[PDB]
């Protein structure tokens, strides 16, 4: 259930972060994105996915579009 508005995405790393009621930096990557043309990540947009928090460090994983 890991829905959420995408704040913004630092193209100059390539990472973006998706705002979360649990944590405002989910830090979502081109590595567990989708397809059907849906590739870009936009600031303001909602979208649904999972994240798996590493090292201290919550990644957006398997990334659907809302």
């Amino acid at each position: 259930m890991e829905q959420g508005t995408v704040k913004w995405f630092n193209a100059e790393k390539g990472f973006g972060f998706i705002e979360r009621e649990n944590g405002d930096d989910v830090f979502v990557h081109f590595s567990a994105i989708q397809g059907d043309g849906f590739k870009s990540l936009d600031e303001g947009q909602a979208v649904t996915f999972d994240v798996e928090e590493g090292q201290r460090g919550p990644q957006a994983a398997n990334v659907q579009k809302a």
